[PDB]
């Protein structure tokens, strides 16, 4: 028989977030966010009952290289410790190989965060000064993207990066935003399109996605290799693409409350 579906996922506004008041409210309910619209829509339409749950270690999906194990909620469905993963996930070949995505829910690409003012116009300008630090966070898709590369510019940057001191790197999305608006304009932040423009519409309104996006990829719903939800979960995308919802719900998070005019 089928059963109450675990759904893994991760406090990243405005992915997921606890309700003000959620003390007083219990299970599914003491959340709301772009991912919880989504869970929900998905379990509508494959017709499962669900749990939405936090990701415990609080990560996304890599895998130590000592000990070969995967963290975050790429581990949690390789271990089955839930069935699904319902976040802005990265899809990336090292994950892929161990886990199933959905067709890809939501378009991103590594981005340029700068404080307004900042003299600074694309990842080449970055890469060709010092005056302006620049880094991105200590672990996920885009410092690998950049650890990676074999392109130019950004090998330039990684280059910079790893040595760069005091230390460039961020621990999490506020850390990196906070310290932009600290800098002056002394600090650029390389993080994932989705949410530059994000923080953008948010007051104090004093930073800006600049330029072209270094790549183009997606977020993508995560089972476990051979789960029997990966099929349904796939289609349920699919159809809330065409029917418009993932269009919808991207507003109703990111700009339609936009506090920074139009
Ligand atoms: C990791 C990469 C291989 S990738 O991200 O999967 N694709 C690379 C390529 C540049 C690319 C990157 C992003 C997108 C893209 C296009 C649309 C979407 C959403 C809006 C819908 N995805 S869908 O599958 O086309 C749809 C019919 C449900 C999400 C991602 C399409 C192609
Ligand atoms: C917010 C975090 C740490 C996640 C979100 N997507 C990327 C991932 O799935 O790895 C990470 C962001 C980044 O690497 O810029």
């Amino acid at each position: 028989a089928n059963k109450t579906v675990v759904v893994t996922t991760i406090l990243e506004s405005p992915y997921v977030m606890m309700k003000k008041n959620h003390e007083m409210l219990e299970g599914n309910e003491r959340y709301e966010g772009y991912c919880v619209d989504l869970a929900a829509e998905i379990a509508k339409h494959c017709g499962f009952k669900y749990k939405l749950t936090i990701v415990g270690d609080g990560k996304y999906g890599a895998r130590d290289a000592d000990t070969k194990i995967w963290n975050g909620m790429v581990g949690e469905l390789v271990y089955g410790k839930a069935d699904i993963a319902i976040a802005p996930l990265t899809i990336t070949l090292v994950r892929e190989e161990v886990i199933d995505f959905s067709k890809p829910f939501m378009s991103l690409g590594i981005s340029i965060m700068i404080k307004k003012g900042t003299p600074i116009e694309s990842a080449e300008d970055l890469s060709k000064q010092t005056e302006i630090a620049y880094g991105t966070l200590d672990s996920g898709s885009t410092k690998e993207f950049f650890r990676r590369s074999k392109i130019a510019v950004f090998d330039k940057m990684w280059t910079y990066m790893r040595s760069a001191e005091p230390s460039v790197f961020v621990r999490t999305t506020a850390e990196g935003v906070a310290r932009v608006r600290k800098s002056k304009g002394k600090y650029a932040y390389l993080l994932e399109s989705t949410m530059n423009e994000y923080i953008e519409q948010r007051k104090p309104c004093d930073t800006m996605k600049v330029g072209g996006n270094l790549d183009s990829k997606g977020y993508g719903i995560a089972t476990p290799k051979g789960s029997s939800l990966g099929t349904p979960v796939n289609l349920a995308v699919l159809k809330l693409s065409e029917q418009g919802v993932l269009d919808k719900l991207k507003n109703k998070w990111w700009y339609d409350k936009g506090e920074c005019g139009s």
